[PDB]
């Protein structure tokens, strides 16, 4: 089984790769914007050479345009795709959210993952599990009220949630498993706990179209 | 008792029919926008016969047009009672894998950021008026909880994104006694733009509560 994780240099992403590397016969394609500076990740892959460290900046169309070749070097197929790399920089009122915050969350948090998936679909198609995971947020629900505004961040997660739902429909007749997943907040949980829950969720999940919290319970779109 | 309405995209479709419906009411000034007024024949003829109809250039895809809308609307009115973000595109349907980069971008810029920026620019005029009504023309296709079997690609994504932000805005501006709504105007079983316009103008006048996702008939849609 070949897993792919965007944004593995730190946070939940690093914690997922670290758990995958422990598991028998898991090859992990793990990305960073700057793999040369990804001290902890590189260290992981030297210690566990089944972990391959590829360059990806999801905000950069020219970086996304190489991801298939870069991943093609290490695998003929992806079993489980995880769009984890994402930003979360702007919150609060719309009147107080400038143009740039909106644009950046769009390109990085919505277009990024759609292009990433578009590029890597041929490699996912050739694989066995045909599992596609977009790491969303519960803040992306149209039907949850946190007593908070999420500005471009929330909008971005809602937009990707919309397209995830659509993708789940479109790829059902190819036995694909597409899910949006809230990894928790890191009541706060450790990267290690988030990772553990997600790895369990990645192997267990058998139906497509779901919007799941890390614990495996459903969220309202 | 004089009310100013603002409609983005009034040169054709639902936009024109709304301006036309409004022009018939007495004590209603209408700020009607067109990307290219020079060639807005029907809308210019409406304004020529109806001096209460003011035509103004707006491209919601163009930050340079948005920077100008406040000062330019301000030549024609001191306030906006009812804001209607009607101008949109619908140029992307079908599967995610067949939707090229450019259709995602264009739908974001025109259908999400355009209206946000337009509202930002026009908020102070709307703060200054009586009705404080803020309508975003959405689609039932933007619902995260309706299934029509069809793919709406970047169009639907753009309507969901604006929906999410519309709902947050209804929260933010409840303390300033704003009425904020996303409205599905119908599919134009089809209705005509004139029926859509008659039902929308009824809704604009009657809606007395914020934070709704509505169809043209005043029934609620799930987010
Ligand atoms: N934070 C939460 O608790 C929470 C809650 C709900 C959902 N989520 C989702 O879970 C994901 C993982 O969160 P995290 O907490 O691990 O985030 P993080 O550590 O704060 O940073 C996000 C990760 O993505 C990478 N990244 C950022 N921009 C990138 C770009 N343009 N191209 C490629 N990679 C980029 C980052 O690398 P750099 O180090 O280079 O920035 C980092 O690995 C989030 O991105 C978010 O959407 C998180
Ligand atoms: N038609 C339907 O069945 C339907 C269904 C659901 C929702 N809606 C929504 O209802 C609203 C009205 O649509 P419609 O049916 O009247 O369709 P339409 O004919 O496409 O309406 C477009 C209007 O918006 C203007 N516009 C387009 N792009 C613009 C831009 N970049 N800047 C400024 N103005 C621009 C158009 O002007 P130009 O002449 O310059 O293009 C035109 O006046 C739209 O927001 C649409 O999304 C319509």
């Amino acid at each position: 089984q070949t897993y792919f994780i965007s944004g593995a240099n730190r946070g939940i992403g690093f914690s997922v790769v670290q758990r995958l590397a422990a598991k028998s016969g898991v090859k992990v394609i793990a990305t960073a914007r700057d793999p040369a500076s990804a001290t902890a990740l590189n260290e992981l892959a030297k210690e566990n050479p089944q972990v391959k460290v590829v360059q990806l900046d999801i905000s950069d169309e020219e970086s996304i345009k190489k991801i298939a070749k870069n991943v093609s070097q290490y695998t003929d197929s992806i079993d489980v795709f995880v769009s984890n790399a994402a930003i979360a920089k702007s919150f609060g009122p719309l009147l107080n959210t400038p143009r740039e915050q909106w644009i950046e969350h769009f390109f990085t948090n919505v277009l990024g993952p759609i292009r990433l998936f578009q590029e890597l679909y041929p490699l996912i198609k050739k694989g066995t599990q045909k599992k596609v995971f977009f790491i969303s947020s519960n803040a992306g629900s149209l039907n949850l009220d946190f007593g908070l505004d999420f500005s471009a961040y929330g909008q971005s997660k809602a937009a990707l949630n919309y397209s995830t739902k659509e993708l789940a429909r479109q790829l059902k007749p190819e036995n694909f498993i597409v899910a949006a997943v809230h990894p928790g907040v890191v009541t706060k949980i450790t990267p290690e706990e988030s990772a553990a829950a997600l790895c369990k969720l990645f192997e267990s999940l058998n139906t497509t179209g779901k919007y799941l919290s890390y614990d495996g319970t459903e969220l309202p779109w």
